[PDB]
């Protein structure tokens, strides 16, 4: 009974000329940001719609390369780090000790943005834009990612070796307000747009896979229930990031394109539901890149919250997903 | 059938200058005209001979095709190469002379070391190549037909990479010729339709070994008939070009199973022979350039190579063992 899923995927495409006009404003923001000494080498990372149900909301990431870093891990959190330096730092005014202050460099970031309005941050009638700034280190990835990104049986060890030569990024997130969180935003995009074991996956009629459709249906399912139960607040800590990482673990578990054939959209999606449910019950959802970081730990999400989402998802599947209508 | 063939590949594995190049890259970078200069085995039977190409990015180039040759171009344009201008043309004649001058005076500082060929105790051949980060020229539009093999997605990615121009006489002595040897390497080392080709026992393919055997067979015939000199104009580049066309014809990894090495190599030999007889071997990247036209290679030279190759294939390739 995948015809209901196929219909949903067609309506989600309906709500997709949606348009590129924040690329004007982001271009004008990027001009005066380079005029400052601290943000000279800042360029755009990639639109990127976090919410697949709100095409009128975008998200862009601004990257600034840092020349010389020695990273310092906060406690055993393995995802949050202190950024310490090894010429003349243009971010020397953001130094609180040996630690580049996240808060300091963010404050300057919003100031110049609030100075271009008269001509992290979210910008205004029916469109919004979420802006994030990230450090770029072209160095080797930290030791916590050594066992992550298990794509060797799927996209090959050769591709994993090439992806890990690319730079990694750090975004400002509290852990304590002096920490930076690892981010591989660029890698998840590259993998999803180059997702088959076959290099010609989805390029011909004989190799049509349903990986991308399963991810979309997964994100739509969570957003729909997040708005259905928007009052209880039990679902507020659940985001499409959790759904994406679970989908990537499923791709690792099912590496052949034979296991994602478009005919089997029903079972593929159902197996994506099931793995997500299993992570909820056992309270275990490892970061795809940082395998010892548990997104579904009791420290970050309450068990009662996961039990409510499990109950609702199981209800939806048992009744042919009325959430989609 | 692959018994003798695999025994030949096992010998070629057993048979497998850094400093000299590094000391040359520094004293060359000291010159203004060659400020941006960086790094980027031609023979399988001569492992005491290496091959290296030095790249130098030229910022903004305006190419002009020389008389519908599709491969040779004049390069027109704070310019560090204005010393080598002969009007508005970057004269390859003057560019390659200043190149040899710095090297010839630098191998004086290893005290015996004698485009340019170095002799050590071992031989190294150095080539100079301008790099343009622009889009590839129009003569290349229909080349690199890898869409059914390595995917159109990959073809557009490789097409975003820079191309290179090498000083080669066309004779007009200041023309530059297109070069994509960097693309050839990436295709050869990432060669399957499946990204895990040759990464497990289930997906073992015989593409790389098929090309090695074709290069070996050519290099051996060259040594065998080196006196008569009919085979001097042939080279590994012709063999590699025919191989890439066979990869385009046979895009599935199942048509290259390691079990079928005998059939695959015989098919690779057969297509190369077809290129010889019909005198047609398109450049893989510039399809309108025929490497086997009678302008470049004598037809009797191709008929001599055909006769020799056809004898070897009919007699289980005896030339693989004689030397
Ligand atoms: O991938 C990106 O760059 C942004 C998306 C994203 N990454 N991310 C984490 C990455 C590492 C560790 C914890 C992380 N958390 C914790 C959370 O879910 O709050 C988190 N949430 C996110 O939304
Ligand atoms: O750098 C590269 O592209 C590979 C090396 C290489 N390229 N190349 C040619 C490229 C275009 C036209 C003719 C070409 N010929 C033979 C010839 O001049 O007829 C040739 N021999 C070579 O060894
Ligand atoms: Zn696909
Ligand atoms: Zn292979």
């Amino acid at each position: 009974g995948a015809s209901k899923l196929r219909a949903v995927l067609e309506k989600l495409k309906l709500s997709r000329d949606i348009a590129g006009m924040v690329k004007g404003v982001v271009d004008h923001l990027l001009l005066r940001l380079k005029c400052d000494s601290a943000f000279r080498g800042v360029g755009l990372l990639n639109y990127e719609h976090v919410k697949i149900s709100a095409p009128n909301e975008f998200d862009v990431m601004f990257k600034l390369e840092v020349p010389r870093i020695q990273l310092e891990e906060y406690s055993n959190t393995r995802a949050y780090y202190f950024v310490k330096f090894k010429k003349e730092n243009p971010l020397s005014q953001f130094l609180e000790g040996e630690i580049l202050s996240a808060s300091k460099m963010l404050s300057k970031f919003r100031k110049i943005i609030k100075e271009e309005i008269n001509d992290a941050v979210t910008l205004l009638e029916k469109i919004s834009v979420d802006i994030t700034l990230a450090l770029e280190s072209k160095s080797s990835w930290p030791a916590s990612t050594q066992e992550g990104l298990r794509i060797q049986n799927w996209l090959s060890a050769k591709v994993r070796k090439q992806l890990r030569l690319k730079p990694f990024y750090l975004v400002p997130k509290h852990a304590q307000e002096e920490t930076w969180r690892l981010s591989f935003s660029h890698i998840e995009k590259e993998i999803l747009n180059n997702h088959g074991k076959s290099k010609t996956c989805c390029e011909n009629k004989e190799e049509k896979c349903c990986r991308k459709d399963c991810l979309k249906l997964m994100k739509y399912l969570l957003e729909q229930l997040k708005e259905r139960f928007k009052d209880k607040k039990h679902l507020d800590k659940f985001s499409s990031y959790h759904v994406k990482t679970a989908f990537f673990h499923v791709c690792t578990q099912n590496p052949q394109d034979s296991q994602w054939d478009r005919k089997d959209l029903g079972l593929c999606f159902d197996n994506c539901v099931t793995y997500f449910l299993q992570c909820l019950r056992t309270e275990k959802l490892e970061n795809y890149f940082i395998p010892e970081f548990n997104l579904f730990s009791s420290n970050l999400i309450d068990k009662r919250s996961k039990e409510f989402l499990t109950k609702q998802i199981e209800y939806e599947r048992n009744n042919e997903f009325p959430v989609f209508d």
